């Protein structure tokens, strides 16, 4: 229901948190989004860890 979103734009890091019930949804909403504000690097999904991570 929780999931974290950790987007390094090489020179610019942030974390946030936010409670959804379709993280499948929200994570290529948000990647498309991300991507298209400049956000961009190596995404995966973590279940141990149920946090993503980018780097540029």
């Amino acid at each position: 229901m929780q999931y974290k979103l950790i987007l390094n734009g090489k020179t610019l890091k942030g974390e946030t948190t936010t409670e959804a019930v379709d993280a499948a949804t929200a994570e290529k909403v948000f990647k498309q989004y991300a991507n298209d504000n400049g956000v961009d690097g190596e995404w995966t999904y973590d279940d141990a860890t149920k946090t993503f991570t980018v780097t540029e």
